[PDB]
């Protein structure tokens, strides 16, 4: 005897894996070395070697994630993660969206999509000074992301019916990657002494992220309006609201960046907001719609806004540019009252509060969105081109013409605000197309006016249904009350339908004429998670409405119903749909 006798282990999607996260983590944390070397002796063939390891560190996450998608298709049910993750198992786009899920897999869809920007951007054309810091800080976040999901929260040990559950976490994961790579030229710009140059070399993942924040904004409003269905678009508890304080300095900070980019003015501001904007995508892209992960994630949350604000700290008024950064204090002052609000109940040792603060900021930033751009840039005062009668007159009109209707001043004063931004958008249009020729060459400005009048239409939309909606719950066997909000409806009976997984129940209802006839809401005993009841809303759209039909409890041979009536919601995604087809015509159509 005395000759071995070897094997090998066999290759699982488990050690393909394990050899993919290890040695993503190994590809950047020398990333992370040489880029350090290369800033602090300035040796070139140190940034040579942090630019040789961004392709092996993309390749080593993608050859992680397409193990644990190898892992979701061969059904291999030895993971933790895909046992946990195939109690919601069959179909082929259910299992090509499991390996985002839980948390494991999404943080490594959210370490995959940073190593494919930190790639992207690896080909910049940039001086090696703070081309070495910008690999330096991604490669931390990199090394961030591998090591929490290394030591800590792995995929590879050993619920729903919509599709948006898929798609709204990875619109965030995308736009936190987006805001990753301004935010490193920043910290890498303050280091560099460079303070101006950095914005206008990274502007497109600036408007890109915040194009995926806000697509991820308006999903989740819809999503939670017409799939989740509780009735409402908005949610001010303390996950959701999270996801709208990066969408607030992100939108600051890309006016910011824009009027630096043409004019070289707030390189404070632009700092403070990338840094804030960036750290607070990061605690929002953590905390979306879903122990000791937490721990590491404030931890690298207060590495991040310590680091750029360190760095910032050791480095006109009715003009364009005072418009816009005010309107840019005014996102702030907003962000930082949903924070402020927040944390009142937790640090002393609802609803009413963030409404009452949102609506005149929001009156603000929609006055604020008109009258900025028909000023001149770095202007004494306000004494010659006063043309702001005929805005006032359009703004003035749209009161008087809620006030001579039911509309409160609510109400009638957003009409108002609409007519009058309408009306900054007319003027912006006559003033640019004069010079005579095609106005839509100047991409940004006809496309920045398209996304204006986008969300000016929805603050319209926004004032009009929080003022004026009606909700009614009945239980009805064939009726009970038949008449709400313009249709009379009746109770027709409970089908039972089996497509899958999932169990459905019905009521059936009845209009007349042109009142929407045989309508059919919906409720699922859904059996995956403990028995519970969840609804979907069946809902007409209309030529000024939305109307909202819901289930609430179907009980055993009688059921009940609630209606809910609001008005212009569907003009709100027509001006989402606005901004969509805006922000794509800034991009190459
Ligand atoms: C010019 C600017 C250039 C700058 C670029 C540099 C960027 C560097 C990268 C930045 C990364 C920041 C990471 C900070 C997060 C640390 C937070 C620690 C988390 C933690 O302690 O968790 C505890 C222990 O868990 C545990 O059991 C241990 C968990 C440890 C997880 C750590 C994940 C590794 C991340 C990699 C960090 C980077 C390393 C540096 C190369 C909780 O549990 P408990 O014990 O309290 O339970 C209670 C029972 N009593
Ligand atoms: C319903 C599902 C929802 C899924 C949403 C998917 C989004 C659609 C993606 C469309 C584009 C895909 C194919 C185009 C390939 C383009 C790649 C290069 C892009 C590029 O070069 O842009 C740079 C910026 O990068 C950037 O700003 C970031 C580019 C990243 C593109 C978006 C990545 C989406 C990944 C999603 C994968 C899952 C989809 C699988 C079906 C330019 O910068 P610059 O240097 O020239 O600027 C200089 C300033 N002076
Ligand atoms: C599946 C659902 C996704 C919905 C998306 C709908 C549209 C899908 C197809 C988009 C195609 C747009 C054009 C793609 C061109 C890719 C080739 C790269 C070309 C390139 O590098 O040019 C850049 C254009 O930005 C780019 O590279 C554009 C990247 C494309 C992604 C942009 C979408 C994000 C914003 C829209 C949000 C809606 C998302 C809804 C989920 C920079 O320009 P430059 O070099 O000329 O700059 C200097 C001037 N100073
Ligand atoms: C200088 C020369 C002289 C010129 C003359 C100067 C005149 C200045 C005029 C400017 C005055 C600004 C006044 C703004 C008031 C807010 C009106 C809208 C409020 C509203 O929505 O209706 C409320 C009920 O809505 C609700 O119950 C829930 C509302 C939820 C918040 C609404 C969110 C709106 C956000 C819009 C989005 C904008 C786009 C964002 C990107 C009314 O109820 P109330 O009377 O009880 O209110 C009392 C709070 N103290
Ligand atoms: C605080 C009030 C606001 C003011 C004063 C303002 C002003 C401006 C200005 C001057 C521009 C440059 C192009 C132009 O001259 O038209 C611009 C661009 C833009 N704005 Fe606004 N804006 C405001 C609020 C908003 C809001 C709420 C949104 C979100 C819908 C928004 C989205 C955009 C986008 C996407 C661009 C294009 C930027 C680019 O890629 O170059 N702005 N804004
Ligand atoms: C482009 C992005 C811009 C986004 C702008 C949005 C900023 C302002 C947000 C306004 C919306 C807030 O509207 C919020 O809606 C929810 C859901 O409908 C309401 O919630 C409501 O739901 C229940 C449902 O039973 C009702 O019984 C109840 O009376 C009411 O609380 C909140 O009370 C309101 O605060
Ligand atoms: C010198 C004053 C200058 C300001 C000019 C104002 C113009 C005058 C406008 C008054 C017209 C509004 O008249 C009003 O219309 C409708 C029609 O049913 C009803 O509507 C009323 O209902 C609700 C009840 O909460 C009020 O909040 C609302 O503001 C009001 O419009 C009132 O019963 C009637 O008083």
């Amino acid at each position: 005897k005395g000759a071995e006798n070897l094997y090998f282990q066999s290759m699982t999607p488990a050690l393909l894996g394990n050899l993919g996260v290890s040695l993503a983590l190994a590809f950047s944390l020398l990333g992370l070395g040489l880029a350090l070397l290369a800033y602090l002796q300035g040796d070139g063939r140190f940034l040579r070697g942090a630019r040789a390891l961004v392709f092996p560190a993309f390749l080593a996450a993608l050859a992680a994630f397409l193990a644990l998608e190898w892992a979701l298709l061969v059904h291999d049910f030895s993971l933790a993660y895909v046992a946990r993750n195939h109690s919601t198992k069959d179909p082929l786009w259910v299992t090509l969206v499991t390996p985002w899920a839980a948390l494991e897999g999404s943080i490594l869809l959210w370490g995959l999509l940073q190593t494919l920007y930190t790639l992207l951007a690896s080909r910049k054309p940039l001086d090696p000074w703070r081309a070495s810091l910008v690999l330096a800080v991604l490669f931390g976040i990199q090394v961030f992301f591998f090591g929490v999901m290394a030591t800590i929260a792995s995929p590879f040990e050993t619920l729903q019916n919509h599709w948006m559950m898929a798609v709204h976490p990875v619109l965030m994961y995308l736009g936190f990657v987006g805001l990753s790579v301004p935010y490193a030229y920043a910290v890498a710009a303050m280091a560099t002494r460079r303070y101006q140059t950095w914005v206008e070399e990274t502007r497109w993942w600036t408007l890109i992220a915040w194009g995926f924040l806000t697509a991820g904004k308006v999903a989740g409003m819809w999503w939670s309006y017409e799939v989740l269905g509780w009735g409402g678009y908005w949610a001010w508890d303390p996950v959701e609201n999270a996801s709208f304080i990066p969408w607030l300095l992100a939108t600051a900070f890309l006016h910011t960046a824009f009027v630096q980019q043409t004019r070289g003015a707030f390189k404070t501001w632009n700092f403070a907001f990338v840094t804030l904007a960036f750290a607070a995508t990061l605690l929002g892209t953590f905390l979306t719609r879903s122990g000791p992960v937490g721990p590491a994630f404030l931890g690298f949350f207060l590495f991040a806004t310590g680091l750029g604000l360190g760095l910032l700290s050791r480095v006109h008024p009715l003009s364009r540019e005072g418009a816009l950064l005010l309107g840019a204090f005014f996102f702030a002052g907003w962000a930082l009252v949903v924070v402020l609000g927040t944390f009142y109940p937790l640090l002393v040792e609802g609803a009413p509060f963030f409404n009452q603060v949102s609506a005149p900021l929001g009156a603000g930033i929609l006055l604020l969105m008109g009258v900025g751009p028909l000023l001149p840039w770095r202007r004494a005062r306000g004494e010659v081109l006063r043309n702001l009668l005929v805005l006032l007159l359009a703004l003035a009109l749209g009161t008087l013409f809620g006030l001579l209707r039911g509309y409160t001043l609510g109400a009638s004063f957003a009409l108002g605000l609409f007519l009058y931004n309408a009306a900054a958008i007319y003027l912006l249009a006559r003033e640019g197309v004069l010079a005579r020729w095609g106005f839509l060459a100047n991409r940004r400005r006809v496309g920045s006016l398209v996304v204006h009048f986008a969300v000016a239409l929805m603050g319209l939309a926004i004032a009009f249904s929080q003022t004026y909606r009606l909700e009614s719950e009945k239980t009805l066997y064939r009726g009970e009350a038949w008449e709400v909000g313009g249709v009379r409806m009746t109770f027709q009976g409970v089908r039972a339908l089996d497509e899958g997984r999932r169990f459905a129940v019905e009521a059936l209802l009845k209009t007349d004429r042109f009142g929407e006839v045989r309508p059919r809401l919906h409720f699922y005993p859904q059996m995956n998670s403990p028995l519970p009841a969840p609804k979907v809303i069946y809902t007409p759209g209309n030529d000024y409405y939305f109307l909202l039909m819901d289930f609430d409890r179907e009980k055993g041979e009688w059921a009940s119903l609630r209606l809910i009536v609001t008005p212009l919601v569907f003009w709100m995604w027509v001006a989402g749909g606005l901004m969509a087809l805006g922000t794509l015509y800034i991009l190459w159509p």
